[PDB]
């Protein structure tokens, strides 16, 4: 395959993932993949395989 | 396949994932994929395989 | 296949996923896919496989 | 197949998914797919496979 | 495959992953993938194998 | 004159003046006299004088 | 004059003047007299004089 | 005059004047008299004089 | 005059004037008299004079 | 005059004037009289004179 990404900017301001917690208990931010962040941002992922598992859970409690 | 992404901007302001928690208990932000964020943002993913599982759960409690 | 995405903007302001929780208990934001966010935003996903499962659940409680 | 997306804007202000929870208990926002958000936003998904399952549930409680 | 990423900017200001915690207990930020952040940001990942597992969990408690 | 006040209690819970204001504009609680509050509460006031004025107003707006 | 105040208690819980203001604008609590607060609370006031003025106003706005 | 105040308690818990203000603008608590607060609380005031003025105002705004 | 104040307690917990302000602008607590606070609290005031003024104002703004 | 104040306690915990300010602007606590605070607290004040002025104001702004 082919990918072309041209970009042209004067002023760019980019936040990506921001968290704020005040006086809280048990705050979770969970990302299963990559975090990719830019004035120009490109991400490619390929997974080959008969039993691929991707699992993303915030939290587990037992008992 | 072919992908072309041209972009042309003067001023761009981009937030991606923002969380605020005040005085809370058990706040979860869970993302199963990638987080991709930009003035120009491109994401490609390919999964090949007979039994691919993707699971995203905020939280599990037992007992 | 072919995809062409041209864009032209002067001023762009983009939020993506924003959460606010005050004095709450058990707040969940759960996204099964990617989060892709931009002045220009493009996402492609391909899944090939006879028994693909995608599951997204906020929370599970037992007992 | 072919997709062409041209766009031309002066001022664009885009929110995507926003949640606010105050003094609540058990607030859930659950998205089974991707979240794609932009001044120009494009999403493609292809699923090939004889028994594809897609499930999105807010919450499960037992007992 | 082929990837081309051209970018042209005058002023770019980019944050990546930012966390703030005040007076909290048990705050977690967990990223399963890479964090890639730049005025131009490019990430590629390839995974080959019949039983690939990717798991990302904020926290586990037992008893 | 004579005043006798005997009291005998096991458990006494006494609030006096309580105000709650949420998201309001211009809430006033105005008391012209004393506030006297107790499990046993006694108040005496004597005013001697030919032109005694007592005035209690919540608010005045002009123009 | 004579005042006698006997009191006898096991458990006494007394609040006096309590205010709560959230997200409000211009909340006023105004008491013209004393605030006297106790498990046993006694207040006496004597005013002698031909032109005694007592005035209690929450707020005044002009123009 | 004569005042007698006997009191007898096992457990006494007394608040007097409590204010809480969150995110508000221009919150006022104004007391013209004394604040007297105790498990036993006694207040006496005498004013002698032909033109006594007592004034208690939360706030004044002009122009 | 005569005042007698006897008191007899095992456990006494007394607050007097408490203020809490979070994220507010222009919070005022104003007391014109004394603040007297004790397990046993006694206050006496005498004012003699033809033109006694007592004034208690939270705030004044002009222009 | 005569004042007698007897007191008898095992455990006494007394706060007097407590202020807390977080992230606020222009918080004022203003007391015109004395602050007197004790397990036993007694205050006496006498004012003699034809034109006694007592004034207590939180703040004044002009222009
Ligand atoms: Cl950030
Ligand atoms: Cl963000
Ligand atoms: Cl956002
Ligand atoms: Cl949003
Ligand atoms: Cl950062
Ligand atoms: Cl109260
Ligand atoms: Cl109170
Ligand atoms: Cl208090
Ligand atoms: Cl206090
Ligand atoms: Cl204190």
């Amino acid at each position: 395959g082919v990918l072309y990404v041209g970009s042209k900017t004067k002023k760019g301001v980019v936040h990506g993932v921001a968290t704020v917690a005040e006086k809280t208990k048990e705050q979770v931010t969970n990302v299963g993949g990559a975090v990719v962040t830019g004035v120009t941002a490109v991400a490619q992922k390929t997974v080959e395989g008969a039993g691929s598992i991707a699992a993303a859970t915030g939290f587990v409690k037992k008992d």
